[PDB]
């Protein structure tokens, strides 16, 4: 069961898949993508990252959507049914826009193809599964939604930031210092329109912490991660959304006013542990 | 258990629930809502109709979309599991629209909770279950589109669609009168931009006829319905929506062009026997 994860490593949807993996100790391949050019997706007819391709030998599967990606994956490992019959639950849905665009969701994406054995197996307990698929669901549809207008809130932020794209991902030397400047500033700007789009706070740290404390409070003092004894999907999916912005002003601030810390390293320990 | 049924009978998505109540032999009452006033509805948080609640004695469940009625309802036939506990596994997602709205769709809603015993008892098939599924969302994200643009495509049929709409429905004796014309009109007008939106061809019939020919070639000539022997939720969903325009014109030119009306009237009374 090879693993390859075509990515943008510095985001959110990538970081998640990676959370997954890495908590599962799945040996994986990563190729990352030229957010310009895009080239190392030219193959694949959906055309967002993260993309996953499994392989079984001959066999070959390409998984697509981030959660898809995690939940085709682990109803596999507890399951072991094939992979190939997995994504088909997990559905394309074509649909056209009130606007007009074609847009595609995956049905059924937060939960997990299991049985009753299976169920009782990795939740023990018929309401924690379906808060990991309501948290899973509020990780990407609001907490994402609170990383670009924070991390670029800030001319220098957004510097910061960039900077830390065209490190860390995939731009030849040149379209890196070009892209730099031209996409910090691009980015300054559209975060602007993302923080009202989204209907955040002016002081875009507030809708972060608020999250934070949100997150903390779900989780409770009564068990160390959602996932209670060991992490499930819902705090790889929050954690995996977070990471994105380690190093990052945005992450200390987070960090230092919100008592999100301990979890935080609570799973980034729980993943170390291989 | 007594099923109360908020909704708008000519509207495709009520016709939807009623074509599975009936099947499934359900008694339920139907309380008809005013489309303009909506007073009726006035107690729901969720402002979209069809709206179903369900109650056990003093118990009583509100269930909101149209096909997570239906999967809810139908999983609970089967596994006669508490509906309190199945209506947790189509969670509400509510998520800032890439316009800004907040919008809410619901997870899972065309998946059966059922274990694998219940499975086998409905589908005997694992892919005649993700069938339906994949049907059952092209009912209502592609067939239903093709609706309004053809029974409003003309000033006519757009008065006759209306007419069928203030007879039918809930409106006032003065509300009606106007809403028959003031009604038409908008409708005709607006058809038109759907017509567009939707990307349908110029000679919108043409898109219904194509719908239905790609529907009967999907059921093939193996078996009476999709689902085989009996109707199973996909038949009841594009029959639950083609229902609407029964009385209109585009219904008569649908079953005269298409090869659809045999089994059309397989599921009619299919249904019509309890
Ligand atoms: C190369 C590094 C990239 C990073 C670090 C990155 C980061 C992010 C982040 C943090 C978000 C969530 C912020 C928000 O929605 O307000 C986001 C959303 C998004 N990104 Fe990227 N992105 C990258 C590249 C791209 C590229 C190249 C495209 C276009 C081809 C793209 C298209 C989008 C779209 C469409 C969304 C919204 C998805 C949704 O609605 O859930 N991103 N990205
Ligand atoms: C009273 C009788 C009504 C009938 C017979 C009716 C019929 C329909 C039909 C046939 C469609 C699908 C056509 C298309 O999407 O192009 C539709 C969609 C829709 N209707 Fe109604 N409708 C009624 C009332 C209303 C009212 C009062 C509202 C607003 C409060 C409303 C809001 C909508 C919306 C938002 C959709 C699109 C839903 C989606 O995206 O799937 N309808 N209606
Ligand atoms: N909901 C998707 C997100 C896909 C997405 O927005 N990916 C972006 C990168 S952050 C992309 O590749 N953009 C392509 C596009 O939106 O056209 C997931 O969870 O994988
Ligand atoms: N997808 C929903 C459709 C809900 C819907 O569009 N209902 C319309 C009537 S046809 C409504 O009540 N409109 C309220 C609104 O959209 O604001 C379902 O299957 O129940
Ligand atoms: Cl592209
Ligand atoms: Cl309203």
């Amino acid at each position: 069961l090879q693993l390859t994860l075509y990515q943008y490593k510095t985001c959110p949807f990538c970081s998640k898949v990676r959370a997954f993996l890495d908590f599962h100790a799945l040996p994986y391949q990563v190729v990352e993508v030229n957010p310009v050019l895009r080239a190392e997706i030219k193959f694949s007819s959906y055309r967002k990252v993260p993309i996953l391709v499994a392989q079984e030998g001959e066999s070959s599967q390409q998984l697509n959507d981030s959660s898809v990606i995690i939940s085709a994956l682990k109803t596999y490992l507890v399951s072991g049914q094939p992979l190939e019959e997995i994504i088909t639950y997990y559905p394309a849905m074509k649909a056209v826009n009130d606007q007009g665009k074609e847009v595609t969701e995956f049905g059924n994406k937060y939960w997990l193809m299991l049985n009753e054995k299976e169920a009782q197996q990795v939740y023990s307990g018929k309401e924690a599964r379906t808060e990991e698929m309501k948290w899973r669901q509020w990780a990407d549809d609001w907490l994402v939604h609170l990383i670009s207008p924070n991390v670029y809130r800030t001319p220098t932020e957004a510097l910061a930031s960039f900077d830390y794209i065209v490190r860390e991902g995939k731009f030849g030397a040149v379209e890196g210092a070009v892209a730099k400047y031209m996409g910090a500033a691009a980015m300054y700007l559209i975060s602007k329109r993302l923080k009202s789009r989204h209907r955040l706070q002016d002081n875009v740290r507030e809708d972060l912490y608020e999250a934070a404390d949100k997150w903390v409070a779900a989780v409770g003092k009564d068990r160390p991660f959602m996932g209670g004894q060991k992490p499930n999907l819902a705090d790889l999916a929050v954690y995996g959304v977070l990471r994105v912005m380690e190093g990052l002003d945005a992450f200390d601030d987070l960090m230092q006013h919100t008592h999100i810390q301990p979890w935080y390293l609570r799973v980034e320990r729980a993943i170390t542990e291989a």
